[PDB]
């Protein structure tokens, strides 16, 4: 089935983080595509990917990158689709450079930013699902079930 | 008509920031409500607001707060709707506390976070618009126009 | 004997830190309970725990969490008991996100915050003990003995 | 009547911040004393103040200081009473130095730390009140009223 | 004569900073152009500007932006010319976001980064001059004079 | 052949980082020299190296250091050549001290600064190459080929 | 009489800060000289100043600078005298750049660093006085008096 | 021979860092003592140590501690001797809490602060030596020899 979410990332090394977004979309049965798009090495590829995303049937883009992380913001510059950004943890600055380079978008072009690292990747997929659930009743029911199960599955006390 | 976005904020002082979200939704003719909901001072108000949001017809919640900013995250805890978080600039730490307390959500409950301050409030409204545009064609066209005008209106050189 | 301190934490992974609070309360013979309460996954459980704490006979709540650490602050929103917060060390940001999301409570709802990590957990228990000692003479004597022994046990010079 | 909370601060300049603690204790009719005690300039005054606090009838000490802020921690070193620390906003580093030098106490000697600035001073007083309320029923009722009024007085919408 | 340095910036507000680069190039009689090019609002303008810079006779590009500052890096992505980046001071984070989003470029696409603010803009122009001086002897002599005057003009004592 | 780029560093421990600059210059067939120059232990050596660099035929200096990293800035004080600075990652502060001590040059004496660590060293060499390419056609062709190959070599999707 | 402390600073703007060192030395009747010496603009002046300081009869150098602050460290590189460093508050980063670039000296060449700003300038002068007092009995007595007056003059309560 | 420098530290775990100060003093034949003094556990021991240091013949105190590092500052409060502070690296915050709690002394009571960790400990000993060398000619000659050897021992190029 045709992808409705695009997961894009700046490097193979980003996959260790972005795979959590991929896994969650699959769990919720959301058709998606997963690609490498390098903002600084393939900027024309980025422009083409972002500007054709809507006509290709994508509804949400999840973009992950680290360091001077320009991929999510430049994607949002070229699409009117919602773009969600995942700061990938960097070696020296522990993803603080990733976080600030993604979340601090000047007014006019948004990127909905999630936590540094694997939690952020999981949550980008969940946020994408909650967006799609607004106009996809079957997915909305699956998501409600997922959230309810998460709540019900919490233990009462730690293993001491 | 009935609101489809809720803008909520933790204090009157936050309005100086969140008014930019309100103005943008109004510009795009997106029906919305603008309220004060305080995580720490009105926690039952918050629970009720978030848990009933979907049944009231809300599709997106935009939540702004500063300092130890818990309003967006606790809102997300009680709703399946997408929650967008605006870190309000705090006096001492300039919204770095706001930013980290909003963006660093554990996996399982997302908050799509925007920039510290007025830019973030404006972008939360634009991100909400891009979400709604996925299933509202008239709005999608108005958002296209908005983004086109933003792009086209940029001068070629500074006034010196 | 009935608990007079509640130790609550956001995850099993928090136990590695919060166990130091548990150990210290036991050492000083302070009856307590130890539970997992997840702010974002079980927000109604949190509300019920906090709002019934006083009537259940609890006098102090020690709450530990990491990342976007909302558990201590939201607990304090629902109880008039003193709430002590322990920032649990996070992977990327080394507990700085934990610290700011706990200590920077806006005026009106306090959380008495301790150091990041195991030291903070130990000190939360000690601070709880010093609070209870104000109206429990036997505990006050045990605590005085404990502090005096700590002082007397310091070596004069390092092992060189 | 005899003071049961001591508010101490490192300079006249700190009074701009610590006056918020003083005002809150007065509002709740908690007898207190408000003094200047300087860790670095009057260290013997500090030692004497802290070591005699309990025998003078003090139950809680609230201590505020900025920069390399040692006043709360050294106070805690000489008393078994709970010590609450208020990081005062410093000129250059905006109280981040104040915050880390107060909150990061080694295990064995706690300081319950509140937010940087006026919010922290107000919350230190409220935290002191919640501690005293555990064994003072009339005060507990006044604190209940205070918190109820704070909750109830929050408007539903901002003034625009 | 035809410009050999391009000064580009993300907004009219950035001109307050980038005017210092413009003034320095003018002082050294280096032909240049001064333009607004916005990474997020005019991304096609940016691509065209950078990709044609060399064929238009530009030798160095100086790019200034604030916040999630992507302009220098994306410029460097589309040109083989040296790109110098000026972090503009942002309101909340004082250009720390600007700095990290510019300097932390992944290996393969450089941006030579200067200090936050006016100093960085002036130094980007001086660095551009030092680059051009390598193959322009008249300019090299004017730059020698400029640096000599800067050194010689320093007073021996402050005015008190 | 005579060196046209000087790579200098503050310690043998810096070589682990600076070797990436050396490797890249060699790959692009740029003659260079590689030396240790310690700002604080051999300050006269530094002065002599920098002030004679131009007459010795050097065109660019790449300087790497960590901690209180003064080598690049003091080199630039004594030469009119472009100086590029590489912040070497430090143990405690992860190169943040290195970065700020290099990039924050006051106006009047520039250092073109690259990313913390190995990426910065690689990019300093690439930036040096792009500078030399402005007046060396054979190198300009080699660099264009290098950048084109880098772009062409990017995979389309991650190894999943 | 002949100066025994040198106060040096990187600009006229630094005088707003370093005047506090000058005032303190004057108060204690310590002969001193107050000069502008710029690490980056007058590096030969710096070398000459530091290398001849001891033979000129100087015993301590107090050096203040902001930003990438290299003046104290390079001074220490050329003298065996104790060098005390004052981080001047910078516009964007509030002297955090100043602080790290001064305090993080590699082993082998020390700079005794004081607080950011006016407090640091005053304390550098006091630290210089405490050094000189070790072998100057009249000064030691005046310093005793100074510290005694500082301690004694602290009021017991704030003016409200 | 009677000690003229006191090395004090807050814990046995600090010895791993402070041993570098001890080693350097011994190398330069400076008689010294090495002790554990815990600011928060043995505050009276601290007061007695500091206030009797001068009469005991100490000339310089080197104090190391981590976290909320109050030992150097409280030592300086009780002595007129120069106090040098070594920030010991902490687990979570990498010695940034140590650094700020030591260097940011308010005006009136100085601590000459060295780098975080082993470099700072070595440099505290060297700074102490340079202070003592002002009135001890034999030590001054040993120190000059030491600095000259350090300069002469620097290699010309890295091992490649």
């Amino acid at each position: 089935s045709a992808p409705v979410v695009g997961i894009i990332m700046g490097s193979q090394s980003d996959w260790e983080t972005m795979r959590h977004a991929d896994a969650l979309l699959t769990e919720l049965e959301i058709p998606h595509e997963t690609l490498i798009v390098v903002a600084h090495r393939t900027p024309d590829r980025l422009a083409d990917y972002a500007r054709t995303a809507a006509e290709r049937g994508l509804n949400v883009i999840i973009a992950g990158a680290g360091g001077a992380a320009h991929l999510p913001g430049m994607c949002a510059a070229w699409t009117r689709l919602p773009v969600l950004g995942v700061p990938v943890e960097s070696r020296a600055l522990k993803g603080m450079d990733s976080l600030l380079s993604i979340v601090q978008m000047p007014g006019g072009v948004p990127v909905g930013t999630l936590a540094i690292g694997a939690s952020g990747a999981k949550n980008a997929a969940l946020l994408a699902a909650s967006i799609l659930a607004l106009f996809n009743p079957a997915l909305a029911a699956r998501l409600e079930t997922w959230r309810a199960l998460q709540t019900a599955s919490v233990p009462n006390s730690p293993i001491t």
